[PDB]
């Protein structure tokens, strides 16, 4: 299943000629948050869903050539509804929905019956997969953190960046103020922005 889905992967990316640099930069950033994620809420762990994760982080872009307004719902129906060697039913859906709910404004009413996965153990990986779409969004022009620090109580999230660093970069302060908005509509999320110290 593993080489199966990554040629699947490589078919759906050289289809749709997806960025690939913003594939990895985002993946990278998924995949540093992930480790903090899990050694905080260890009775979460889910191999699975991890590896769907990072399918999502790769694909989530496949949508862009329907339209760049909207993609995240652009690119979950193509994920939907394209034949995806390796993905069973349920995987494939909870793939789709992991894009779907990547940006804007999230509806947990939308949320599909999966008998697999429960929204405990995939709900934190949506709001991993938010957090390091968002923290790219310049592409290329992306200034990486020098350190990014991910503090949870379940779904309450504290990040926090270098010092000085939302000053420098301020669409990043701003894109981040929306996304905290974003929470305060979601049941259970809360996000809380910081810095560290200049020690």
């Amino acid at each position: 299943h593993q080489d199966i889905r990554q040629r699947t992967a490589k078919s759906l990316a050289d289809h749709y000629n997806i960025d690939r640099e913003q594939a990895r930069r985002v993946l990278e950033t998924t995949e540093q948050l992930y480790t903090q994620w899990l050694a905080q809420n260890t009775k979460l762990v889910q191999p699975q869903l991890e590896a769907l994760l990072k399918w999502a982080a790769m694909l989530h872009e496949v949508g862009l050539s329907i339209n760049h307004s909207g993609m995240h719902r652009h690119s979950a129906y193509i994920l939907q509804n394209t034949n995806l060697p390796g993905f069973n039913q349920e995987q494939q859906t909870l793939l789709a929905t992991l894009v779907r709910m990547h940006r804007k404004a999230i509806k947990l009413d939308e949320l599909p019956r999966l008998n697999l996965f429960k929204k405990k153990y995939y709900l934190p990986l949506i709001q991993l997969l938010r957090l390091s779409t968002l923290l790219n969004n310049q592409r290329q022009s992306t200034t990486t953190p020098e350190s990014l620090r991910l503090i949870t109580d379940d779904s309450h999230w504290t990040l926090r960046f270098p010092h000085g660093y939302l000053t420098q970069n301020s669409l990043v302060q701003l894109d981040f103020e929306r996304e905290q908005a974003y929470w305060d509509d979601v049941v259970g999320w809360k996000l809380v922005i910081e810095e560290e110290e200049p020690d």
